[PDB]
């Protein structure tokens, strides 16, 4: 239960291009935390690099520790180089796959890794044990410094340069340039099932995933099981991980081929706009098949086009949590307070006496009910502790300011921009809130990832176009809607969850692009203390990163 993760700064080669990148003990993509249900890990996290940095534990409730939670400036400010900092880990709801990464810029990038949680001793997987388990992370790869990318996205206030690969364990695969001789490659033996632990780690994009010739049954998603199903291929949002089995079927006698690529490519929408468009593979390989069954090269599977909007839609609809008497369910049924989100890519003025690349030469934003986040200085957690003015506001508002159209194609440009601020939400311990998050066709209709720290929450609905506040609850599923920490937010549409917000502390709530994080589509939760211990915020460790 102890780990030591060192900030490293390390030497690695993708497409023939190396670099210096972060990286955890000289590891890219970084260790996989073990744990079991309702374990406490410490980890000590010594910053040997060359920037200021944070670590998080994405989809750990962290009950009453937002200390730990990670976030730069809004639980704490970063380690600083040659700093360290010891993060405790309070796992309890959580059983299945998480993750851990940056919290920083874009550190992420790299500095990432996979969190399993078994069953505690005593209990067992509600499915058959699998022969093997198997972390599949997805993720993103730029020739470039990834500082630098982001720092000249700042600099110009265009869009961010896309990745130049998209990678399965940190390797583009079978497609991409000097990148065949170290593409992924998991051996599976005949009759055996295999619980893939999909993560995606990526910055830009949800990824349709699929392995050639299997079928996948899905059993969990985000620390929590899900009723089961099988599909060809899933969708995975950026922030989101998803457990699936596969079951190896395929003869090993020569009649079929012995290895079959598993493949990952993005879902994305706006023709108008670059993507990262390529494929990464890797190969699931039946070892002891003859050497004649692998003459020829992996079977393809069928991915769904990049625009494929019914594809996606086909898949989340199918998200739904298993709910039985080792796993029972909590849906909130009688909401307190009620939050309409809407959902926004802006701009703002460009700078005077500077030309901005962003839409009509201004520079790039992002907004929650049209506020763009700014990153504070003294972190909110801090500033909440001392009591601290001048920080943050506590006036987050409970729906937009003017209401339109939300998705109506090709808002005339005045809807463009947004404005900054560093506004919170202050709920008293216990509020039972209904979030609905509504994208809008403000340059572009877009799905978003949303995350919440600190909480999972139930997503009761979702669907196109501007929520019906009076007619969509009609139909929102509260018998075992999926309970997740990231939920994809339909393209030009809206999803409904609901959560108790009994965790005390301070909880970032973003959606999980990076790119929009930074651009400000973030707020945050403050959920105050309530009466007795178990409902107090725990106390300012010793040594917090000085701001
Ligand atoms: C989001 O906020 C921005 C900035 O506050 C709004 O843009 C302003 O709109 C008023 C008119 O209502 C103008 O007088 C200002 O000049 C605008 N500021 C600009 C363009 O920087 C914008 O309308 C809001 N959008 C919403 C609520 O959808
Ligand atoms: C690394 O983090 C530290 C802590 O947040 C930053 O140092 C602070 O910078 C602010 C200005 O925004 C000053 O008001 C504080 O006095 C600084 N605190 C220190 C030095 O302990 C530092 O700027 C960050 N480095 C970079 C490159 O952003
Ligand atoms: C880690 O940081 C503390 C200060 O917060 C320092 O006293 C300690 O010596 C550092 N090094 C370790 C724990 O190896
Ligand atoms: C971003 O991409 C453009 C090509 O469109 C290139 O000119 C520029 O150098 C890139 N930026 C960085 C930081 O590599
Ligand atoms: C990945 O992309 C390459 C280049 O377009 C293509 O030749 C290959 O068939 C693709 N692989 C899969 C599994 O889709
Ligand atoms: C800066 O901008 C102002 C206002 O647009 C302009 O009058 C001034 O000439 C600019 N400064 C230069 C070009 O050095
Ligand atoms: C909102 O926009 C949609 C999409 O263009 C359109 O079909 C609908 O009629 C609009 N609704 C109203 C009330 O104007
Ligand atoms: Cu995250
Ligand atoms: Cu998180
Ligand atoms: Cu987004
Ligand atoms: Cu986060």
């Amino acid at each position: 239960t102890h780990y030591d993760f060192v900030i490293t700064e390390t030497k690695v080669t993708r497409l023939c291009h190396e670099k210096t990148i972060l990286a955890v003990n000289g590891q890219f993509p970084g260790p996989t935390i073990y744990a079991r249900k309702d374990d406490v890990v410490i980890v000590n996290v010594y910053n040997q690099g060359y920037k200021n940095i944070t670590l998080h534990w994405h989809g750990v409730d962290q009950p009453r520790n937002p200390w730990s939670d990670g976030p730069e400036y809004i639980t704490q400010c970063p380690i600083q180089p040659g700093a360290n900092f010891t993060y405790k880990i309070i796992f309890t709801e959580e059983e299945g796959t998480l993750w851990w990464h940056a919290h920083s810029e874009f550190d992420r990038a790299t500095v990432h890794g996979a969190i399993v949680i078994h069953p505690k001793r005593g209990t067992v997987y509600p499915y058959p044990k699998p022969h093997k388990e198997m972390p599949i992370i997805l993720g993103e790869w730029w020739n470039a410094d990834v500082e630098q990318i982001l720092l000249e996205s700042q600099r110009t206030g265009g869009d961010v340069n896309i990745s130049d690969a998209n990678t399965i364990n940190g390797q583009p695969g079978d497609f991409a340039p000097c990148s065949k001789e170290d593409t992924f490659k998991m051996s599976v033996e005949h009759g055996k099932t295999y619980l893939l632990r999909v993560i995606n780690a990526g910055l830009t994009n949800e990824m349709f995933f699929a392995v050639a010739g299997h079928r996948l049954t899905v059993v969990g998603t985000d620390g929590r099981y899900l009723r089961p199903f099988t599909v060809d291929y899933i969708l995975i949002s950026p922030g989101q991980t998803m457990n699936m089995l596969l079951e190896a079927n395929c003869a090993t006698d020569g009649s079929a081929n012995s290895r079959y690529y598993m493949a990952a490519r993005p879902f994305f929408t706006n023709t108008a706009v670059n993507v990262d468009d390529k494929n990464t593979t890797a190969i699931v390989e039946y070892t002891d098949a003859p050497p004649s069954a692998s003459a020829g090269p992996p079977d393809s599977p069928d991915l769904p086009a990049m625009d494929d909007i019914a594809a996606a839609t086909a898949y989340t609809a199918q998200l739904r949590s298993l709910v039985t008497k080792e796993h029972p369910i909590d849906v909130p049924m009688e909401v307190d307070e009620h939050m309409l989100v809407t959902i926004s890519v802006n701009t703002i003025p460009c700078e005077p006496n500077k030309t901005c690349a962003g839409p009509g030469n201004n520079r790039l934003a992002a907004s929650l009910n049209n506020v763009s986040f700014m990153n504070p200085t003294i972190d909110i957690l801090d500033a909440y502790y001392d009591s601290i003015s001048g920080v943050y506001e506590p006036d987050f508002p409970n729906k937009p300011p003017f209401f339109f159209n939300f998705t109506a194609p090709n808002p005339p440009q005045d809807l463009w921009f947004t404005k900054r601020g560093t506004k919170v939400k202050v709920v008293e311990y216990g509020t039972i809130l209904e979030v609905v998050f509504q994208d809008t066709a403000i340059l572009g209709a877009e799905s978003h990832p949303m995350h919440l720290h600190g909480f999972s929450f139930y997503v009761v609905g979702r669907g196109f176009g501007n929520f019906d506040k009076d007619k969509d609850p009609a139909t929102y599923n509260l018998v075992d809607p999926p309970y997740q920490n990231t939920v994809s937010v339909p393209t030009g549409g809206w999803a409904a969850m609901r959560f108790r917000a009994a965790n005390p502390g301070v909880w970032f709530m973003h959606c999980h692009f990076d790119r929009h994080t930074v651009w400000g589509m973030d707020t945050v939760f403050i959920v105050k203390n309530g009466k007795g211990p178990d409902a107090q915020m725990m106390p300012r460790p010793p040594n917090m990163p000085k701001c």
